């Protein structure tokens, strides 16, 4: 009665994730000057290029060359030996900016999902949490000089064996771990593989989940000197399952980064997480999936759905009534409840938007019923 | 004991979908000359621009100006009055091409899901099937001159009320429909709304699913003259839930368009659909979710998982054994079974990759057990 489940994450220097962080660096820059900025900033990265495209309504005057280049510096691409350099890369701006509310209409149509699971303290699947932490660990050891051969582009994948308990899920052991990470010309493969096991995996994954049968795919393709935008074109919103629940729960298709609160792709997904987490932390269920949907120009959600996997004594209809009584999921109210005009978005753009840093949507609401 | 569920689709002229079709037009062009072409083509669209970026290993010499512009012509953007024109738009190429197997390694790490449901004949959720068909209907009426005021950019959203039957799902009625579609300067709103109800919705949605309480959001934002890449920047792989199951089942994060068979994002997702559909059409279950995962450089999947929603008399472990005995999910075998070197991909890039046209992955395998 066991099953395998797999989730992945990627590091800050992965080209898709570079674009997410830049898109959010742009959004933060606008919001610092104009809290009411409307932003739909897409970023594209390739060998020697960052291109920005999209539509903005804002009173801000933003230095795109300075914002983009500082974001690439933070990530760690600061020399041509690493395949990309903030000092000398091309930055092209194709943004179209115009000068310029409880019941504001949704900025678009779409559907969004929230999810929570009691298998971890942060109410997230173990598979995705470990995957994220492996990439975070790599960045730490790169930045503090423990493994100076490390470069910013990385990918991890974690397969966990579960058992199920009346619709809830219980992690037993890690079955397989993959790690691929960009590196300098000097470091040999055996040194890298040894370090990824001892200094990364064993520092991150609780020892009770590792055993002698755990499968390790470390630098499985061999060498990986060419990385970042040089090796692989990147686009904003191409890591949406990394950003959310790692294959668990569900997704409505919408990207997060480069978008203001009126874009319910972001705001309503954050709120649905908040609802899902509030239901689990309030003891109403162990595992829960929440769907919402919107029409452009209309404030109230078109639909709200709760799925509890059989982990509640209450019916799904009862949980829906509790949600309706405790949450107002119009964009103009979510913005107040979750403080979404604050320029906090660049910090969400790597290592997942959920299960860390106690952002407002991770602080559960106390429920009246 | 009922619940709402919502799914969306978009038309061919939606900017994200323009990019998917162009990316696949590029892939098809390479495969026509070189069946073994390796392609990772990303497309970006904005006011007056199409940009191609990515990595190619191929012997083909492809006329990118001709391929891109013909794809935009097919879509219907052929005049500046429509906001975009294949004859006069900018085409920028940043592709990096190099000159150049049963047990070929996966081209990347990742996870992929397949899904099938017996609620429709095509084994797809009704919500997403109707959403797609509404957009297809709009394109038909535009192209045959019934509604000459229609332009190529459109979006639809369908909310259906379901009941559940031992883990299977049964559609009762359509609860809400949204349609937003780009139009000329002359047509008035009442004429558009009347036509969208009578000539689009009533032609597409079976009358047994429509009643007097069905909610209609037709041109809900008002007017919508500015559309396509002018109104909204587009990128390849930003409609991945539209491309697959509309919120149902699950997704691994990977985009389809612009990718050859070695990119398991595409090939293994197509195969997992094939597995899921084969299990339902073979009578082993009514509804089923299949996960697979891979490591870059490794041929065999790292994990395979089956979830039947309680709709089988067999255990999930038993269904997994049947899958293993009947399917080889290495990329180098899927390529033969599903004929993935054939240049058929541009036709997959709108209206979903599943539930139509009897592509090889929609023809179920007869299962030995
Ligand atoms: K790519
Ligand atoms: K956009
Ligand atoms: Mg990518
Ligand atoms: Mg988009």
């Amino acid at each position: 009665g066991t099953f395998l489940f797999t989730s992945e994450s990627v590091g800050e220097g992965h080209p898709d994730k570079i674009c997410d962080q830049i898109s959010d660096a742009v959004l933060d820059a606008h919001l610092q000057q104009d809290p009411d900025a409307k932003v739909a900033c897409e970023t594209v990265a390739k060998t020697g290029m960052i291109l920005l495209a999209g539509e903005i309504t804002s009173r801000a005057a933003v230095d795109y060359q300075k914002v983009v280049r500082e974001a690439v510096k933070h990530i760690g691409y600061d020399d041509s030996s690493k395949g990309f350099d903030y000092k000398t890369c091309n930055v092209l701006v194709a943004l179209e900016q115009q000068s310029p509310e409880e019941d504001i209409g949704a900025g678009d149509q779409g559907l969004m999902f929230g999810y929570a699971t009691d298998e971890t303290e942060e109410c997230m699947p173990l598979t995705i949490v470990l995957a994220h932490k492996l990439n975070a660990k790599l960045a730490e050891l790169r930045r503090n000089g423990t493994l100076p051969w490390l470069r910013p582009d990385s990918k991890t994948q974690v397969t966990v064996q579960y058992m199920q308990d009346r619709g809830a899920v219980l992690p037993i052991r890690v079955h397989t771990i993959v790690i691929s990470v960009q590196h300098d010309e000097e470091v040999c493969l055996d040194e890298m593989r040894d370090a990824l096991k001892e200094k990364v995996i064993k520092a991150v994954v609780p020892a009770k989940y590792l055993d002698e049968d755990t499968i390790y795919h470390l630098q499985p393709s061999g060498r990986f000197v060419i990385g970042g935008p040089q090796g692989d074109a990147g686009l904003t919103g191409r890591k949406i399952i990394v950003d959310t629940y790692g294959g668990w729960g569900a997704h409505g298709g919408g990207a997060f980064s480069g978008k203001d609160y009126t874009k319910v792709d972001r705001s309503a997904a954050y709120a649905a997480r908040w609802v899902a987490k509030s239901l689990v932390k309030g003891g109403l269920c162990r595992r829960v999936l929440v769907q919402v949907s919107y029409a452009i120009g209309v404030s109230h959600p078109l639909s709200i759905s709760i799925f509890h996997y059989g982990t509640s004594q209450k019916s799904e209809r009862e949980l829906l009534e509790i949600v309706k009584k405790n949450f107002d999921l119009r964009p103009g109210v979510i913005v107040r409840d979750l403080d979404l005009k604050k320029p906090i978005y660049q910090r969400t753009a790597a290592y997942g938007h959920f299960g860390r840093d106690s952002f407002p949507w991770e602080v559960p609401k106390k429920l009246k019923y």
